[PDB]
């Protein structure tokens, strides 16, 4: 498992600003993220901005301290020292895990004088940084990662994920039965002869790690409630991980028929960014729909692991381009000539040609759907990329 | 009578969006937003203060062409600087351009939660009195706003007064000439005309401030979209402003002459998916250039105005409500007994009962549609509200 860094600090000290630096959809909207994959640094890691949970600290914030591999305590170096900061430092100092004191917004400053007050916190060396502009952030992260040192399974290895109370335990018990669940990290089992592995592990950190360890994620939704922010950030994390995905709309036994289309329409409207995944309507309690859930889990694994021959891809591309030409880039007419796979799990298709530098999102969506149909890629977040 | 516009100006990271959110904060928070997403706003209606006004956070442009325009066209500028940091060379160049302004320019020394020391450093900018504030916590903000507004001193038209709004280059000028030159149309900021006996007024490069002023002067807005491009962020924020104004709306999907038949459904799909929050308005698919489809615009403008101005008797509303609830009960089981109109242009329906504190967004959607069908309210952003 790769490390998780939890950002902690007073409101307005620069946490989300830092988080966006470390981890850097429809028009007019911006997707809320308070946890994601660290992209700044030589090693992979997860980042949690505990500002997204919230004076004393918050229940989930203290949990993040217990569960993260390290905490960054962010403070406003321009201000001076607020008494709220001294309280937080008192709890963090007890951490048996790393606590890095980051003195933020110290850009163009004197890094020694700006960390003068903060030795009193007894959390060690203050790290003068600037989350906005990046001064010292890369070097801070590299020291955090100097602690932790840095092949696809032949069958689907899946994690059941989702909000509390959607039915994950009921689904797992329905899948495994009593006898194989009493032998619980990885539980290998067989179904109709074919092999599967389920991963057993609210804890954001625990959910990210389930996603990291799996090659398929089964996202469980409670059909009896509206889709929630937390439903959406979990699914969003899975999407950023490129994890193959199957969606289990659970507690379907509760919905009357009149309400059924209203709920299917509601769910596709609010989880549009999952239209690459098959949606099953199941009842973990009454054990209905589980068989087709397994068909889709296997299909998601297959799609995720596909190896597509360049001539097939190029053939599919040229037929699509012949039927509908790409949008004219103002005056210039893009030419799409060939394409090949540049990644796996998820598959990535790289399109080659001239003037591919401003291809509209809708045309990229048309190529994606064509490729998905041609290669049966439902279940994996296939991505198109233009060689520019 | 035009309302004043205040433009926030300043370096990245001085507190503009924070201030803008404070100044435009709606207690009820009425935006039809999705789970996990947040709708971006950098201009809106001012809510802090005794008088009405608009606010623009010029940070949403990234000096810059549009920012310089806001300096020219706003009634006043707030120049936001970081009092904690000190005085950056970038701040001084901005002061050099702002100092030439023939309109009010207020120097706000932010993040002060030391007022005397922070006013001496900033007198070097020669922008007058520094105002020490804290946009995050609110220190001094209210007094700043009242001092800006102490300059500007503080009936529905019987027929539709409509404004054509939308992004640069979508066809607004072509559409206006087409409307005034149509077959059945007979002909200092308002242009009065008539069609088939009924009266109309249309309101007469691109300016965010001018778009906001068009909406406030109107009782109906015609939003023009360029069908030949993907819906853009700027398409959505213009529509979003119209929505926050509660402005009755007709949507003109323009340049339909360019779209081939195959591409046409892929485009209607794309538009309804990305402008979901406009599902209350009729969409027309027109060609302003070839002057096709303009005739049907006039009925929808009339229909939207009529809907916006409706007066619904309490017994009819309660009747429709009790019937809707009888056919589909709410999902402890809330009881909805009666309802009345508590607002106009847009109409607002207030529902009274027990256990109404957690009604799902999806049920409120069922009631909104039910009321919309029953009272012919397409074109006005009708909203349901619960008394707790
Ligand atoms: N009607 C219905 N209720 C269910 C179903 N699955 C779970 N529940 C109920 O949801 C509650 C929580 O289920 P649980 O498996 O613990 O959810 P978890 O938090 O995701 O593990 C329990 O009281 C279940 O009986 C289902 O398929 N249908
Ligand atoms: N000067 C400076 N300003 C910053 C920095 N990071 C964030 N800000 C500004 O701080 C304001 C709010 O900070 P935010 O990131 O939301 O703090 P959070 O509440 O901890 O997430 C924004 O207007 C930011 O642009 C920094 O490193 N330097
Ligand atoms: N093909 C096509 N082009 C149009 C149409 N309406 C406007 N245009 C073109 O769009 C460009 C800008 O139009 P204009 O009315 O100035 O857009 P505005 O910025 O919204 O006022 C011009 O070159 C027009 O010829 C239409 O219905 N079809
Ligand atoms: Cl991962
Ligand atoms: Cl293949
Ligand atoms: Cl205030």
């Amino acid at each position: 498992m790769k490390p998780t860094i939890a950002l902690i600090g007073r409101p307005n000290v620069g946490k989300s600003t830092l988080f966006n630096r470390l981890t850097r959809d429809l028009p007019g909207l911006t997707r809320d993220r308070h946890y994601g994959h660290g992209k700044v640094g030589s090693k992979p890691y997860f980042v949690i901005d505990t500002g997204g949970f919230e004076h004393e600290m918050a229940k989930q914030t203290l949990q993040a301290v217990d569960e993260a591999d390290a905490v960054v305590f962010l403070v406003d170096g321009r201000t001076g020292l607020t008494p709220q900061d001294k309280i937080i430092a008192d709890r963090l100092r007890q951490s048996p895990r790393p606590v890095y004191l980051a003195v933020n917004k110290g850009e163009g400053g004197d890094r020694a004088v700006l960390a003068a007050e903060f030795y009193e916190l007894a959390l060690g060396e203050p790290h003068v940084i600037s989350g906005a502009h990046g001064d010292g952030v890369y070097y801070l992260i590299e020291e955090i990662l100097e602690n932790f040192p840095e092949a696809d399974a032949k069958h689907p290895v899946f994690a059941v994920i989702g909000r509390p109370n959607v039915g994950k335990s009921t689904l797992v018990n329905a899948i495994l039965g009593e006898k194989r669940v009493i032998a619980f990290i990885h539980i290998d089992f067989e179904r109709e002869g074919k092999p599967f592995t389920i991963i057993d592990t609210f804890s954001v950190i625990k959910a990210m790690q389930a996603v990291e360890a799996a090659n398929v994620a089964v996202l469980v939704l409670d059909a009896q409630q509206d889709i929630a922010d937390q439903d959406a950030t979990i699914a969003g994390f899975a999407l950023e991980a490129g994890r193959a995905l199957v969606v289990a709309v659970n507690k379907w036994d509760g919905i009357s028929e009149e309400r059924r289309e209203q709920v299917k329409r509601d769910i596709s409207r609010k989880l549009y960014f999952l239209d690459f995944a098959k949606f099953h309507f199941i009842s973990a309690l009454k054990e209905r729909g589980i068989d087709g859930l397994f068909e889709s889990i296997q299909a998601a694994y297959n799609a995720a692991m596909i190896k597509m021959p360049t001539p097939k891809i190029t053939r599919v591309l040229q037929t699509a381009v012949g039927r509908q030409q790409p949008p004219r880039a103002g005056l210039v007419r893009p030419k799409m000539r060939y394409a090949h796979q540049g990644g796996m799990n998820p598959p990535v298709i790289v399109v080659h040609g001239n003037s591919l530098h401003a291809i509209s999102d809708s045309y990229t969506r048309y190529l994606t759907q064509t490729f998905r149909k041609a290669f049966n890629l439902q279940g994996t977040p296939l991505r198109i990329q233009y060689n520019v």
